[PDB]
């Protein structure tokens, strides 16, 4: 069916679970070994959410090459995007290393530091330009050039140096602030405005390495993000947009990390996203 339609069928017969549910039954299950070795338990954030074996990014490092990431590749969209939890107090460093190796230009984060009174991911930039960050454990040094605050999200312009070489890079930080502690929002029009922004910076073309996205377990927000562009890129694309199926899509990139999209909430609201960004790209 096409998605508008089917997406007020859905909403009139109030089936969201159901078919949310049929979704979890037909995704992959592939080994994730690695992530599960002790030496690993506390380089993940939950112990229900692990990159497969055959997808996951290796550190360049002889000793523990393990960090919980992976990498989707969507074919026929020619878009490929690195999905991670938020960094650890013991792995700020490792994610840097990451984002050095893979030669991202941008990362995407979709929470804020401390939600819910509970800390959701470690505080792995610096907030000063003039108190920047070493990670010893990498040789890595981190420096903030230049801070945006808007009234959805914040842009950073930072500066990562490899101090072994001496080479350095300019990443930017894109920070969307004001997804709700509970459920999803309202509207998806300031989340569409934002993803148009870091379209717009060049960070997801193919003359850069992955992008790198993350909330707290990098699977429900990052999966809504990663969804909502992929398939948008194939309505422009393709002879007939109509054809672009989203529970299709999120079955393609659930070959690559599990549990994308964790609620029917973040089911409906990908489909609205999806929806309301069709129109805006045209042709008006
Ligand atoms: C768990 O509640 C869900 C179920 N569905 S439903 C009735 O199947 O349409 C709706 C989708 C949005 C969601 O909000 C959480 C609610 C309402």
């Amino acid at each position: 069916m096409e998605m508008e339609k089917e997406f007020e069928q859905i909403d009139k017969s109030g089936s969201w679970a159901a078919i949310y549910q049929d979704i979890r039954h037909e995704a992959s299950d592939f080994p994730s070994r690695v992530a599960k070795l002790p030496k690993n338990k506390n380089r993940n954030r939950y112990r229900d959410v692990s990159p497969f074996d055959h997808s996951r990014i290796k550190l360049h490092q002889e000793d523990n090459d393990y960090i919980n990431a992976s990498l989707i590749k969507m074919e026929e969209a020619q878009r490929s995007y690195i999905l991670t939890q938020g960094p650890l107090p013991n792995t700020v460093g490792h994610f840097w290393e990451m984002v050095w190796e893979q030669k991202s230009r941008g990362v995407v984060m979709l929470n804020r530091v401390m939600e819910k009174g509970s800390l959701k991911c470690a505080q792995y930039w610096p907030q000063k330009e003039e108190k920047e960050m070493i990670f010893e454990d990498t040789n890595l040094k981190l420096t903030l050039i230049s801070e945006d605050i808007k009234s959805y999200y914040t842009v950073r312009q930072l500066e990562l140096e490899n101090l072994t070489t001496q080479e350095t890079r300019e990443i930017l930080h894109f920070h969307y602030t004001t997804w709700p502690d509970f459920g999803v929002p309202e509207s998806p029009a300031s989340f569409l405005n934002f993803l148009f922004k870091v379209r717009e910076s060049g960070s997801l073309s193919p003359e850069h390495g992955p992008v790198v996205v993350h909330c707290s377990a990098g699977i429900g927000r990052s999966g809504t993000f990663c969804l909502a562009d992929t398939c948008l890129l194939l309505m422009d694309k393709r002879k007939d947009p109509s054809s672009v199926d989203i529970k299709k899509v999120l079955l393609e990139m659930r070959k690559f990390r599990m549990g994308l999209i964790q609620t029917a909430d973040q089911l409906r609201f990908s489909y609205l996203a999806v929806i309301e960004g069709a129109k805006f790209i045209m042709g008006d």
